[PDB]
């Protein structure tokens, strides 16, 4: 009953039929032949995967319920072992997510991006138009966000132990999207016994979750109830509210575990569509000189921009949607389960059955945007210039699962990209027409080659 696909071996499944390539590719070659929504044994575990638009939508969308359930990530579920916001279930991801959303909804984070956009640029004008690899400072300026939300406060870039703390967490995701964390998604049942990247990625998480507790430790002691400083007291606050109920999500665990969870997901994506993003402007100067007269014309040279702005900006609208598109920097998603047995598209899947949307392939559909492969912001306009919004576009997903700092992330996007354009044009010793945009490294997080660039200042 279950969607089509290859006939598995036992222990190890469809082995035989991925791609050494990894697992996207795997995905994209099976759907060729299996149609939109096959099944493909990973290890042993049975995994439906969703290709394009529709049917993902059609899961996600007209049955948010069935497939509001979370699957595992094999290299990081040591650690996070279902607690925290991203990899909770049930009951405890509804009173997490719910608490998190409300907690980090309520200085504004706008006007955090904005004084951390202000530190960027200052910094950057230290250089003189020096080349400069711009992963460091995009990194710094991502945790930062989060750092305020979570921690109340920001560091300053030059900052050693921070940098250390910085360096390891950043190394953490290309060991996750590694061709053998992708094996060890597999076969980590076996693998779990001899040394791995998993080992690594381990003490990497574990480190920070210590810096946590220390954070949290302070946080405690210094906590004053009438005026909650962040994410943190506000989880303490609720903490003590919730004493006397036992059955209560609100423990110690899911406080660590939700913060480095925040973590995990708002900083290397953000990080690095960012890092993309100046990658394309690189390639395509008519590009970067048109968004720069739209914020000549709607900003000028003076103001910070604000949120505001956005609405009055279709074509940086358009750009960095298409950015976002092209950059791709989940493919295949985030795992779902199905709550219970599952009706789809004439299939059944048994509840707790893992979901894959292959998100990428919604990008990427030729149905909704012209030229697939192409950069072209045109895909986010129509014909009088204003911002249309389309049904291909979903990087943050869809439905009850839908990326938890959406509202965040594209925030961040709008507010650096255009305060650091306002006040300089960029350089590069490549040539646009070599500059190659085909990542480097593809797995759970795509990651596009490593660049130097130059911020010029201008006027
Ligand atoms: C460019 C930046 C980002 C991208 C492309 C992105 C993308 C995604 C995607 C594809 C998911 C999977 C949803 C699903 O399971 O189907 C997700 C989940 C999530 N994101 Fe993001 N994200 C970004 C930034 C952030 C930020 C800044 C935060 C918080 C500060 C954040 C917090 C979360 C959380 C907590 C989840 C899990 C949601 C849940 O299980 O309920 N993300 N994100
Ligand atoms: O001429 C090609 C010959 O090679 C074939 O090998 C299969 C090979 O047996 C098979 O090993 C190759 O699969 C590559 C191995 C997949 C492992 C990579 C996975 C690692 C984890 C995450 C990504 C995927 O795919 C081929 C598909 O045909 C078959 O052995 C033959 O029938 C065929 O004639
Ligand atoms: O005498 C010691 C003095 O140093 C303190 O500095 C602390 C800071 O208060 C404490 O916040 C700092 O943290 C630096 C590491 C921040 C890492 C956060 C990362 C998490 C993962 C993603 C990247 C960001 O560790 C420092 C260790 O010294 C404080 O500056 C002073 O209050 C204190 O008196």
């Amino acid at each position: 009953k279950l969607p089509p696909g290859p006939s598995p071996l036992p222990v190890l499944g469809n082995l035989l039929q991925m791609d050494r390539k990894g697992l996207l590719r795997s995905f994209l070659r099976l759907r060729e032949k299996y149609g939109d929504v096959f099944t493909v044994y990973l290890g042993s575990r049975p995994v439906v995967v969703l290709c394009g638009t529709d049917a993902i939508r059609e899961a996600l969308v007209d049955q948010a319920e069935a497939f509001s359930g979370r699957g595992k990530i094999a290299v990081v579920d040591p650690i996070f072992q279902g607690y925290g916001v991203i990899f909770a279930n049930g009951e405890r991801w509804r009173a997490l997510r719910r608490f998190s959303l409300a907690t980090m909804r309520d200085r504004s984070v706008e006007e955090r991006i904005q004084e951390e956009a202000r530190c960027l640029v200052e910094e950057l004008r230290k250089s003189k138009g020096a080349l400069l690899d711009n992963t460091l400072l995009f990194h710094s300026i991502t945790s930062n966000i989060i750092c305020s939300i979570v921690f109340g406060k920001r560091f300053d870039y030059k900052d050693p132990v921070f940098l250390r703390l910085l360096d390891l967490w950043f190394q953490s995701f290309s060991l996750i999207s590694s061709f053998s964390s992708q094996v060890f998604e597999l076969f980590s049942g076996f693998l779990k016994y001899f040394p791995g990247t998993h080992r690594q990625i381990y003490r990497n998480l574990q480190e920070i979750n210590t810096f946590i507790g220390q954070s949290v430790e302070k946080h405690r002691a210094t906590l004053d109830p009438s005026n909650p400083r962040d994410f943190i007291d506000v989880y303490l606050l609720r903490m003590e509210k919730d004493k006397s109920d036992p059955s209560s999500e609100f423990h110690h665990q899911n406080l660590i575990l939700t913060v480095l969870s925040l973590f995990f997901a708002g900083t290397e994506t953000t990080s690095t569509t960012l890092r993309y993003g100046f990658l394309l402007m690189l390639k395509y100067p008519h590009v970067t000189e048109r968004v720069q007269k739209e914020i000549e014309q709607v900003i000028g040279s003076h103001r910070p921009p604000a949120l505001d702005d956005r609405a009055k900006m279709p074509y940086t609208d358009a750009v960095i949607h298409e950015i976002q598109r092209l950059g791709d920097l989940i493919p295949f998603g985030v795992p779902h389960t199905v709550t219970k047995d599952t009706q789809f598209r004439g299939y059944v899947i048994p509840k707790n059955t893992e979901v894959f949307p292959v998100l990428s392939s919604a990008l990427h559909d030729p149905r909704y945007f012209e030229t697939p492969n192409t950069f072209n912001p045109g895909h986010f306009l129509d014909a009088n210039g204003a911002l249309k919004r389309n049904e291909g576009f979903m990087p943050f997903s869809l439905g009850k699962r839908i990326c938890l700092g959406e509202g965040i992330a594209r925030t961040e996007l709008f507010l650096f990209f255009t305060t650091i354009l306002q006040n300089f044009s960029i350089a590069s010793p490549v040539p646009p027409e070599d500059i190659d945009l085909t990542p480097r490294e593809s797995g759970v997080g795509n990651v596009p080659p490593s660049y130097q660039i130059r911020f010029l200042a201008r006027h």
